[PDB]
């Protein structure tokens, strides 16, 4: 679950934040977001942050539309898969 | 699960808020936001307060760097295992 959560926000902080320079936020903010994902905190009006309703206007550029692509996925792998296999692990 | 609360709202209330007087409201505030977040509140926008998007920003100041990473176990160890054994319990 650590893993599937590095493998998606390194892509996204990639994505959405290109003109970074060296920093020490740059460890946060790869694991902060997704990791408050995992206890439902969606960020909805992060997603998409080209849409009109979006609370990151500023972020909006050449690739952003991938990242709701590879939040569904993250979430599909972590809440679907990984919660509940951790559900079926303690029953069992 | 109450005590996992309790070890987490006090630290919390402490670091965030240095500054107070003995009041009623100190009984409140070190159970009322720890107990919904077992309910999938994130408070997602005062943790880190000291952040651009935070919405508690005069709470910004020494040591309030901690209690991301207070309420990153808290929530591991009420919604990924306390809360998942107790389904377990129901189940068995
Ligand atoms: C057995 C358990 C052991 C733990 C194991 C796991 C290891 C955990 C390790 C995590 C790495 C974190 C490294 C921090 C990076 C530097 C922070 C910094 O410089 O300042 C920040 C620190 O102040 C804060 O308030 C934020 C603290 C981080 C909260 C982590 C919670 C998420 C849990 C994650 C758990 C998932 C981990 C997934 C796997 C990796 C503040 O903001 P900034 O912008 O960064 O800097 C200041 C600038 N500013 C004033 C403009 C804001
Ligand atoms: C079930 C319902 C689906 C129905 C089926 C048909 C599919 C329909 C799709 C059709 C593809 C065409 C869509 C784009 C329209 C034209 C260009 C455009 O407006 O781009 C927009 C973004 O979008 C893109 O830049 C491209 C998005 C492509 C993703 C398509 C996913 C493929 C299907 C599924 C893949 C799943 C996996 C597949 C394996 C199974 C530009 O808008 P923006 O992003 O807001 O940025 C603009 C602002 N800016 C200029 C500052 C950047
Ligand atoms: C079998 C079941 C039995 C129950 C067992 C558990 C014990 C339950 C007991 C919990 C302790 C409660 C102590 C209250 C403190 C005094 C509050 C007061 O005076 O006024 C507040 C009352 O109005 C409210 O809004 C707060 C009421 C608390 C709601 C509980 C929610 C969290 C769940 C709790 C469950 C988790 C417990 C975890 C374990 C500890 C309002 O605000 P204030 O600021 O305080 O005062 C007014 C000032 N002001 C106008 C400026 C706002
Ligand atoms: C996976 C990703 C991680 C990568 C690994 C490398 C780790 C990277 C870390 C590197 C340490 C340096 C980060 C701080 C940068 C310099 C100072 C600074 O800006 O401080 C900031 C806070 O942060 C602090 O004050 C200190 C944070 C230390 C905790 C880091 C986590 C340790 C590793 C994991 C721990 C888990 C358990 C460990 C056991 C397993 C100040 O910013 P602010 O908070 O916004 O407040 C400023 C405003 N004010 C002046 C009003 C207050
Ligand atoms: C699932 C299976 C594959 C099916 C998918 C089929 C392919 C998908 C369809 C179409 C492909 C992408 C093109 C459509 C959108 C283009 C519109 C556009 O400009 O968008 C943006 C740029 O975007 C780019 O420049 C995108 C460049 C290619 C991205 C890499 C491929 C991603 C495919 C992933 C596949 C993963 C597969 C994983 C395998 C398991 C916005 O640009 P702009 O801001 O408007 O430009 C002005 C900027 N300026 C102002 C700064 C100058
Ligand atoms: C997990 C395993 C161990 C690894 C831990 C790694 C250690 C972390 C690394 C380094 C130590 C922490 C300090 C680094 C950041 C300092 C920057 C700073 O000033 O921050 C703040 C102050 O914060 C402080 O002054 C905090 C001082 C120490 C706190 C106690 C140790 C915390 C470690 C707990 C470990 C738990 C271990 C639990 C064991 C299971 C902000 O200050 P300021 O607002 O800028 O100042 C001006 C204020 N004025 C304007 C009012 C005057
Ligand atoms: C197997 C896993 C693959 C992913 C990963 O773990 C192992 O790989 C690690 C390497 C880390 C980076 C190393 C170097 C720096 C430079 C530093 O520069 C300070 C500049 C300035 C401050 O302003 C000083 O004054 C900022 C931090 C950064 C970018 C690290 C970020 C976290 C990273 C990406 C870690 C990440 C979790
Ligand atoms: C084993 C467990 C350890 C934790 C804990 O349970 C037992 O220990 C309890 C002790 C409680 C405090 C006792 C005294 C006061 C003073 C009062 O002062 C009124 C001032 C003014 C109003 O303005 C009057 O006019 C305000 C409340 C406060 C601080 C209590 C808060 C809750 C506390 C911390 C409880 C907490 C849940
Ligand atoms: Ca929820």
């Amino acid at each position: 679950m650590a893993l599937v959560l590095l493998s998606f926000g390194v892509p996204r902080k990639a994505i959405l934040y290109p003109h970074e320079e060296p920093s020490w936020s740059l460890a946060k903010d790869i694991v902060f977001h997704p990791y408050w994902m995992i206890f439902g905190e969606v960020y909805a009006y992060e997603i998409d942050v080209c849409a009109n309703d979006s609370t990151l206007p500023t972020i909006c550029g050449p690739g952003t539309w991938l990242t709701p692509f590879l939040q569904a996925v993250y979430l599909f792998v972590q809440y679907i898969i990984m919660v509940n296999l951790l559900i079926a692990f303690f029953n069992n």
